[PDB]
């Protein structure tokens, strides 16, 4: 099972409704959730272990043995809260990289669990931020989409350093470019 890192295309490319819920979808959940208790996060997202599918797993406590398991399939966030708040935020596929983003302060959800029935439910606090970076994912859009220009000058070599290493490994051009920006 791999962790993809910007900016491999992996990362911005469509990703696609699940339709079919069945053993295949069990088996990938059981290993996403196994990705997000060795790696201590509190959800994980397809397009982040390589899979374009629209499915997220979450465990609002973050912690095994402990808080719910929940399978998101085919999400949506269905309304944003008005207040807005900044935090650092991290992502897997930027490793060691940290910087601040404002985003909503509480959601509400509509998604598919993992029988493909419907439910909703409300998150706030560090659930409803680590849920809105991960439903990010979802659709192709990564955090420092989010960042004010000011936060995005701080990390600007760092994802430059990640740039250069992708054309190392693979001898094709940087599929995106940060200073594009
Ligand atoms: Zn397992
Ligand atoms: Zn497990
Ligand atoms: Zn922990
Ligand atoms: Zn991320
Ligand atoms: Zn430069």
């Amino acid at each position: 099972m791999e962790i993809v890192e910007y900016p491999d295309p992996i990362l911005r490319a469509k990703n696609k409704r699940i339709d079919i819920f069945d053993e295949n979808l069990k088996n990938l959940v059981d290993a996403m959730f196994d990705v997000m208790y060795k790696t201590d996060m509190i959800g994980l997202s397809a397009p982040q272990v390589g899979l374009n599918v629209q499915l997220m797993v979450f465990n609002p406590a973050g912690e095994p043995g402990e808080g719910k398991e929940i399978v998101l399939v085919n999400p949506k966030i269905k309304k944003y809260s008005d207040k807005l708040v900044p935090f650092d935020e991290g992502c897997l596929s930027f490793p060691g990289i940290y910087a601040e983003v404002v985003r909503p302060q509480s959601v509400k959800i509509d998604a598919r669990d993992i029988t493909g029935e419907r439910f909703s439910i409300s998150l706030s606090r560090l659930p409803a931020r680590i849920f809105q970076h991960e439903y990010d994912h979802l659709e192709g859009v990564l955090f420092f989409d989010r960042m004010t220009d000011q936060v995005l000058d701080s990390i600007r070599e760092e994802l430059e350093a990640l740039e250069k290493k992708y054309e190392e490994k693979t001898g094709l051009p940087s599929p995106e470019r940060v200073e594009a920006r």
